[PDB]
């Protein structure tokens, strides 16, 4: 799936940048704004793994009768993959400002760069706008055009709703473990992460392939949101117990008063002595006050609970594919399941 | 035009809020996010003059054979007027954060409210998203639907480009009067202000009326961007010389190193002794260092130059209406000209 197509996907980026910075090279006056847009694109859409954009391309190839896969159709697939990556970039540039993060993908967040600061708010908005310029440039005469506009807009709105929910639930600075519930956790994950990361890219490829039916989309969505829930739970687990030289990351969830899967589980599993030890330790600078939490999680066998959850979640996802994939090829879904499990 | 329709326009807001906060009252889990959205709407879309949203409604009535003006068509007109107002609210909430403003419409900027801060970035994004939820809810089955989606997206992109240009030109903190040129001034005004404030609302009403032709839109646009340039120049003039009890405002353009029409004119009109006095005084806290600028503007008869510019600009706009209005009724344009002149 992914290895093969990546090459061609990253290489199409240069052309994405050309087209977005040259439709107004017949408008001299905005030159300097266009140069800034170029810099925003290059700094922020490049450097991740591209899993979500690639999924568009892979899914497209599995879905479209190979007969209808000319140079032009593939180019639209790469472009729409890149749109998912721009949606992503928009969210991250903006979330980094909202969180006051320092780095992203191990480099300095865009807004932290000397001379950028809160101007990054407009930069993020430009990234979002670039999605719709690409659709128009590449897809306006296709019959799925309006379907794709609506899917991207809807994906943005769900992501934003999810973000609002996260922000209400989990202010960086206010412990109130009372709001860290399971129903709320699943909610945040579904809106903030699973819709754009898992439904968006397959749905887009579905539409490019003519599969516009509400039912098919409802069916695919059911499988994909469930995958997205697992992916994020695995992210929360690995934030703390992952090997840091394996993730390339080192987690700060507990420091940041995150509504992690772990703390939800913890709060289901605690006697009151534990809750206090959690109330008094969740989310401080102090390393040893974080130690007390990682230790308490271990004392409640959350690694084992996770291991059990992952086995169950994998059988459950497989039954969902059995049940809801048709008439799409199960491979569209199984390729993603292999990637995350 | 405006007096009559305002009543019904402001009153439709309640229903706009209902619809946007009730499509997910069948989704309990996001309840708290929806309540926050309600608060964001009420605080930020209400309290201005509504001139741009109203223009949609007025233009619509002048453009549509009265025969096709049923309850449902008018309701769509009010809704699309409200969309222009949401686009506006989105821009202002975000610009206020980028500028570090304190107040807006004489009340505390949204991001300055205790508990909001940089979460306002997501709030602004929700306001933007609300535009497309309204179009979908109210207009998805109309034949102009995709035309309106594209117009709002394009209006956002132009506004953002304009903002970027402004931000590059005029950093709050770096005097470099070398970048304050006429061509650059007109550019910022056109992209950042005139397109969404003047072309957007009439264009939208044009599409709702079936007038989708590129030529008609090109013609209308030519008149409306020229009006937008005057409106902003008049804004820059009045920022400094307006009667404050008449504007309800009191201008800080010079303090903020703005690329005002005034400083552009000034720089065309200065001997070097003056440029230095401008280089050394443009854009400080100090009241007396601002006094020296308002005084220097008066010493170059910029009030008279403005008065001349406004006479010329009014003849020029009238000739544009003569030439480019048809086959739209000149009144669509003349009502706006009466409002701004």
């Amino acid at each position: 799936v992914y290895a093969q197509e990546k090459q061609d996907f990253v290489q199409h980026f240069s052309q994405i940048v050309r087209v977005l910075t040259e439709d107004e090279m017949g408008h001299p006056e905005i030159g300097d704004a266009i140069a800034r847009l170029k810099e925003v694109l290059e700094y922020n859409a490049i450097g991740g793994k591209y899993n979500r954009g690639l999924t568009v391309v892979v899914a497209f190839r599995e879905l479209v009768e190979p007969r209808k896969q000319d140079a032009d159709s593939l180019q639209r697939a790469w472009t729409v993959g890149w749109c998912v990556e721009l949606l992503q970039a928009f969210f991250l540039v903006a979330d980094d400002i909202m969180d006051s993060s320092l780095t992203r993908r191990g480099q300095i967040c865009w807004y932290q760069k000397p001379g950028v600061g809160l101007d990054a708010i407009n930069d993020a908005n430009l990234l979002e706008a670039c999605i719709y310029r690409l659709l128009k440039l590449y897809c306006r005469e296709q019959p799925y055009y309006l379907n794709l506009i609506e899917l991207f807009l809807q994906s943005s709105y769900q992501t934003e709703i999810g973000q609002t929910l996260d922000l209400l639930t989990a202010p960086q600075g206010n412990v109130d473990l009372v709001r860290f519930t399971e129903k709320r956790y699943k909610s945040i994950v579904k809106y903030k992460t699973a819709f754009y990361s898992f439904y968006l890219p397959i749905a887009a490829a579905m539409y490019m392939a003519g599969i516009d039916g509400e039912k098919e989309h409802a069916n695919a969505k059911k499988i994909l949101l469930e995958m997205g829930e697992f992916f994020q739970i695995q992210d929360d687990y690995l934030d703390l117990f992952g090997d840091p030289s394996v993730t390339g990351k080192i987690g700060t969830d507990i420091q940041d008063n995150k509504c992690s899967w772990l703390v939800v589980q913890c709060l289901q599993r605690a006697t009151p002595e534990q809750y206090q030890i959690l109330k008094e330790n969740y989310g401080q600078k102090e390393a040893e006050k974080v130690a007390r939490v990682k230790a308490l999680y271990e004392e409640l066998d959350l690694p084992a609970v996770f291991l059990q959850y992952e086995e169950d979640s994998y059988s459950h996802i497989m039954a969902l594919i059995e049940q809801y994939a048709a008439p799409l090829p199960p491979a569209v879904f199984l390729g993603l399941a292999r990637k995350i499990y």
